[PDB]
């Protein structure tokens, strides 16, 4: 084996193996391996870095080290590397299970001796093509483990989870973790693939691929962590003012009449309403990426009116481009479209035989921002929703589908970054500051595009809740800051069920403490078209009323001081929102970010953080009028629903009507004078 | 290396590789080789063979050798298999490029001496798989090559040709050969593939199989090996009389009203027609296999006033199956649907989004003969038009479909065999006697299940119709008797174009010596339907018209007379189609066939035999007006136009005008005074 | 959605997708799946089943449920599976997340409500071939599983760790697990894959299959899931007497006068000694299976003496055949190797250019065991010592290798069964009983084929002793009773070194409470042998010196005292080798199969139960002195360093000195009295 070493730069080679180690920003370093003859210039979501002036690296006995500030990592003569702290603690090793590596014998008294042999960078050749690789870490027993974007499933802490790393409608690979041990890791490589935290071994696995390249950064604390994060792949931008306010929308509002008469509805009540949705199939037909003008008579009347009231409007984007459209035509000429591999020429059969534009072609980009510049952004629209962001392929067969910079097996996971790239920087470069978009789906650094991801197209039931509070943590943790969901879930809530009313109340309880609050749905009971075909295109249904005012008077009065609730936290909000953009903190956050130095706060997961001043503790039960809730030491905390003063390092026995979750605040920050809080002695 | 010799089986095996051939119909054997732990049980095309007369299974020094009748093989020490006839000549020898095999050292004396390291039966393995069979065969210098089935290529001597073995639109790989060398032999294995007899070496391809199957013939004449395949695969029924007559179709009749002005207007003018279409999408939707009543609303009433006409009616069948029809939902439910491996679960979107039936699943088989005998056969419909038969994937990427019996790659060039039987199999258990349907494509044996196949959508031109001729000529060594075209080609012909015309009067006039005399087509200048959509189901357009007083007087003067000699010709087609399943012999033949001790017959392409006593000598371009024609020895013959006789042994420098093909009778045949 | 019932077989069906649930002994279900036109004849461990007591089929609203005794499934209108008990608590339930499923709308009520789009039973068509099969099942929040054979690993409690499906050198799939539900599962698919127990979901993988393939059982007992189990595959055969006595070996006793000089030692310091072994390359060359008469010039001479002396002979039989020898000739004419899809057909390169027998093929087996029944059993050799069971391919690309029954990845992992099979059949019709043979590997059912196996060329460190532990409770779990490890571990230990030493003393007294005790390794320093060729075969080198006396005099005192505790441990050894062979309980068993209604022992992974009446606390730290022991509720507990006697269901701060690690006796128990007589 063989290192070449420099000043700031460590490479280890071994029968054509290239293990490169260097500094790629302040406490952090990146690592790339591959068997080709040299290395790529894919960076994928690692933009450049600013440098590092006081980078050591140093060889001793027949090892290797590179330091760069508070991380350093060691290769040995074998080639196997692990990473330590400035106080000399192991973060992260490589699994090595072997009896020769590097052509030397493996050393006996190692837990590494083994003759399973298992390397920890395998580059495993595909015949006729690249790599499927597997990079191997020993797993540890201390280790929690948290990020890796959006996940179905009831857990914060993923140590002992398996992720599969691949963009489905709810799911969102976004692949930055944050470990207790103190490192964050992003796995830097768009591949189709799987992430296992397993106990007995961590395992990170490329379908296909040219070389493994990931990111590691180390520091005390989780917010020194999320910050290295955003500054290796970009910050979030300042969020617009709007966007603070209260989303209104539903599976559809189906003419311009029918939105127009919800908003004035609205602001006839003296309601809160910042932004409402023309959601899908409001088009002529998929691709044309226009109003059709027998629902939507005059686009522009409508944008005018709404900006009279204090409202933005929000359209619906498809990535889909229907086969008989004009702009089909056009961008099958131009090879804008994504391809099928094998079989009919088909990516999804909603409504139509379609095929999504290709998100990874710079000119398909271009081209598909260009149609909703000239038909919606120049009539006033402001914010786009960018769904099906995946894609969402009928059926998700990876292999047979390929884009402009290679096989979705390959570059795959990338797609909904483009996405928002392709509105983001077409509507940066008309003019438009503080860009938001809503993105159903996001890989690693989707945040610097303006992306506000929500989490699909889940069930309206209480383990839909559950699921969506774990999944919002993680994704702030992955460094995406602007996140929601549908309040109430989107399929299956009937608007006369109580036991549907009563997850509605409380998701929207939950809703006023999500970066942003936003109604959303498909309700119950849904309405066919009154034509199933027009002109041979299939008509889109509607789902039923989905307003604050459509579920009862006693749930109306609930929902309306949500809203007058959520008015008050607009200042505070907006301030955490530029924390996001300052420093990478998430907005909605797990305990342990803002109290790393209590046990309680690593464990927690049904309580969390909305910025460093609200302590949040959703009810995500049927039926569940009290709960426990843990107050961290280090502050008070005033009960925002009766006003009384509660001393930190406690457990309270808390009350939790249909009314109101549990929710406290830090004493004297700035937000308990905001919110008017008192309490009355009777 | 060891043999396993029985008085009736000859087995070699080394290293898991197990060869074994027997007798398989008199003068015939089968050879199958694996490296698996078994022969499995597929049959494919080969029905259970007759026990054989005279079948003798010796051993020698280093070999062993099976003699059945007229074929014998020889199996070396190493394993190497060459054929042989009765006189003791070579017929086929297994093409090996090795150093070593069988576990020994090859002999440097002989051509297999070879460092390249080719084998003759290679089965590769596939990884996690089943193998990629290879078998290869020396070439021989002298060696013409016939049959293989329909492809759209203008040579019928195929030696020097690779062909694709798979079914697309206007292929059909039926893969029987026939050798001038004097042997035929069967490739009995429906993967997809290729078979090429390069100059220097022939090799048989499978991309997925369980095993090489292979059945081989000998014979001394070209007749007796085409009987020894009917009667390993099956003879053709004998054809109904309705079937020898004039079938008037085109794309398409739109409505009850249309198709019946058409035959309506052939019995006001007292000329021939037997069998009137009802073209594609007559339907409500693709997989409803009923007449749509808003164009057709009394089916029976058509039906009736045609049987009272003396006119048969056939219907368009496809195997599609729209996903929003009530028999998707079931036929979905019961697994009788082509499956699509990867993508949107769609094999074809034409017209809608639909999935074919898998004619590989015998329940889905019965279930869609069910709907057509429900919606059709009890009305009095008898012949189906089995249209799409390959099936015509949108897109042919035979890796991605799966079928009842496996992969498409393994099993896939069965499917036009399957269809024909559902309906065969459905029609017979129906009481119907003599069934003919007609087929867009065939795999080995489809003869067996009345299948009369035309060669699907080509081109309307001279390089099409000569192409035709070929491939018509090589289905019937392929053993397919029954075969016919669209008269004047499918798409792209004018009616008021005067060089389409001359075209259609050629093909014509070719048609009235071709099994059946069919007109058919896609004429221009078409026309879209009035609604491009009626309840979002997509509708489907029509060409012009295509019947007989469609192109002027002239030319229905000559078509005319054509129909009028078609139906002096019935007797004598009869006679021939009752030999094609008493015999196995084709209708339309290589001079060959019947002259195979002649020259000539090995290397003339441009004329044939229809039956043993008409030779054809078709006009195959745009403005002749003469051609010569060979006149073979052994008799005289009579110019069906002029009545001269002509001695036989010599070229005639023949009149070709417009209005006739040259075309002679045997002198004495008894189809002379049928004609005269 | 279409059931097809009859009174002891509930058949689901929908767009060719065929799911059979059945009897399959008492308690006891086989699931099978397939899209093919039929299932197939596979019941790869399976044995046939004995027909059962009050089976009840029946269809209820849109669904149907199949009971068998204390086990039932159900099946919904969507295809959808679930199990449950006798008492109606759910056992397991598959994973589903879809929105349409048997052409269907899926509930929105439920958690199966998902557009993600995974199924249950996933049979992904791999083009020109077969399947890629996963099948998910929901994972629960309560759940501990045990078993799956033999991995290199310290947990005892599975779930939340991910196992690869597939044989390599100290590891062995044996893919029965045992759940704290009160269910056992056997997954009947020797394909090579992967089994995830993760938080989020539960995953069984099979890179190529023709159909899923599983067998379920319910009991309220770990004991009752381990008969049903054994019922189910096959019981362990009585262990023959030698067995439980001292196994003596090392890489390698090169010659004849070698080896019989240390078992002469062991006799003149009047030591237990039952079994001694030569090593592997005794042999002319791979493929031989014969003695080289150079170095062993009167191997019956050898035989004799050792019967005489009370000891057996066992030999190192490696499943390699070299490409010069006859047997190579004639297996590779025959078709008896296994084969290589591309590449130069070799498939091991240790000392030559070998290919191993095939073990999945009959006739192989039978020529394999006629070899060395000629060259070494009919001299009166009655062990066998089958190593590289897995087999060790030089590279293990599972990919590029084929059996008689298929690619190796459709049915690899029961070559070590094969291979067991081929010896205990072999030897069993040459009128031997009590059949034992050393496996290095295993597979489902290889227990019924006398394998003992052992856990492979492990290195010599106490986090290697951890690892073994665990796997040899979770061997026992998986079936397979008979199981030891290499006293000292394999690789690495120097026999001059004092930290080795340490090692192989608390290693050596966890070997007492071992079911089988047995000294090996290669110890170092190593020795090359004189010359490196012999007529161009490659010479196999032998480490150091590994008898209880090569160590030092303290040392040698107390594996001395170990060999005599094993002896007067082997009456109570052979009552628990008895229970084996009757009832599929394991020897070495974790503490939750004898105290199952304990909290502690379901926790507990570092002591165990050595059969019923023996809790064993191994010293797994270098430099310990002592360690905490929990003492099971239920009985009192006999010291059986002191005589103590301490009441059950306390904690021991207890004494762990060099030369005894903390054992207890259950009092009263008929161990108790043998011990102290």
């Amino acid at each position: 084996s063989e290192f070449i070493l420099t000043s700031d730069k460590l490479v280890w080679t071994y029968d054509g193996h290239k293990l490169q180690i260097e500094p790629w920003g302040e406490n952090s370093l990146r690592v790339r391996a591959t068997v080709a003859p040299e290395l790529n210039g894919n960076d994928w979501a690692l933009l450049p870095a600013k440098p590092s002036t006081k980078v050591k690296v140093s060889e001793f006995e027949d090892s290797a080290r590179i330091v760069n500030g508070n991380i350093s990592a060691v290769v040995n003569g074998r080639g196997q590397l692990s990473f330590y702290n400035q106080n000399g603690k192991l973060l992260l090793e490589e699994y090595w299970r072997t009896r020769f590596v590097a052509g030397q014998g493996e050393d006996t008294s190692s837990k590494y001796f083994s003759p399973l042999t298992h390397e920890a960078r395998e580059l495993k050749p595909i015949q006729g093509g690249k790599f499927e690789l597997r990079a191997r870490f020993e797993s540890q027993p201390d280790e929690r483990i948290y990020g890796l974007g959006q996940y179905q499933q009831p857990f914060l802490n993923v140590k002992g989870c398996t992720m599969e790393l691949a963009q489905r409608n709810s799911q969102a690979s976004v692949p930055f973790m944050m470990s207790s041990l103190g490192y964050g890791m992003l796995w830097n490589n768009p591949a189709i693939g799987e992430v296992s935290f397993a106990n007995n071994v961590t395992t990170w696995m490329a379908r296909v691929t040219e070389q493994l390249d990931y990111w590691i950064t180390a520091a005390d604390t989780p917010a020194e962590i999320s910050q290295q994060y955003a500054a290796a792949t970009g910050a979030a931008p300042m969020l617009p003012d709007y966007a603070a306010g209260f989303w209104q929308c539903k599976l559809r509002y189906r003419t311009q009449d029918e939105l127009m008469e919800v908003a004035r509805e609205y602001k006839r009540r003296s309601l809160p309403i910042s932004v409402i949705v023309a959601d899908f199939f409001h088009w002529p037909n998929q691709g044309d990426w226009c109003f059709d003008t027998r629902e939507w008579p005059d686009p522009k009347a409508m944008i005018d009116e709404l900006k009279e009231m204090g409202i933005e409007l929000m359209v619906s984007i498809w990535p889909t481009v229907d086969n008989r459209t004009e702009n089909y035509k056009i961008m099958k000429e131009k090879g804008y479209l994504v391809k099928a591999e094998r079989g009919v020429p088909v990516t999804m059969t909603f409504l139509g035989n379609t095929t999504f534009f290709d998100a990874t072609h710079p000119g398909a980009r271009k081209y598909v921002w260009e149609q909703a510049k000239k038909n919606y952004h120049d009539l006033g629209i402001k914010i786009f929703w960018l769904d099906e962001a995946e894609p969402e392929y009928s059926v998700y067969d990876f292999e047979n589908y390929r884009y402009h910079l290679g096989p979705v097996l390959e570059v795959g996971n990338i797609y909904p970054r483009g996405y928002a790239q392709a509105f983001y920087e077409g509507m940066e470069e008309a003019g438009q500051t503080e860009i938001v978009n809503l993105l159903r789906c996001a890989w690693a650094g989707s945040q610097r595009y303006g992306a506000l991801v929500w989490s699909g197209d889940i069930n309206s039931t209480f383990g839909a809740l559950r699921n969506q509070l774990m999944a919002g943590l993680n994704m702030g943790i992955a460094g995406i800051p602007w996140w929601t969901t549908d309040i109430g879930g989107f399929d299956g809530g009937d608007i006369n069920d109580p036991a549907f009313q009563e997850l509605l109340i409380r998701w929207f309880q939950w809703g006023v403490f999500c970066p942003v609050t936003r109604l959303h749905g498909f309700r119950q009971p849904m309405e066919e078209p009154a034509e199933t075909y027009r002109d041979g295109i299939a008509q889109c249904m509607t789902g039923a009323a989905n307003e604050i005012w459509s579920y009862g008077e006693d749930n109306y009065a609930i929902m309306k001081s949500c809203l007058e609730l959520r008015e008050r936290l607009r200042p505070y909000v907006m301030r955490v929102m530029k924390a996001a953009h300052d420093t990478g903190a998430p907005v909605m956050r797990p305990l342990f970010f803002d109290f790393p130095d209590q046990a309680e706060a690593w464990q927690i997961e049904d309580q969390y953080m909305f910025g460093p001043d609200i302590l949040v503790a959703p009810v995500l039960e049927a039926g569940q009028r009290s709960r426990k809730v843990w107050l961290p030491e280090g502050c008070a905390w005033i009960d925002l629903n009766t006003g009384a003063r509660q001393n930190g390092g406690q457990w309270c026995d808390c009350d939790a009507p249909l009314e109101a979750i549990p929710v406290f605040i830090r004493e004297a920050a700035a937000v308990q004078a905001e919110l008017s809080i008192a309490l009355e002695h009777h």
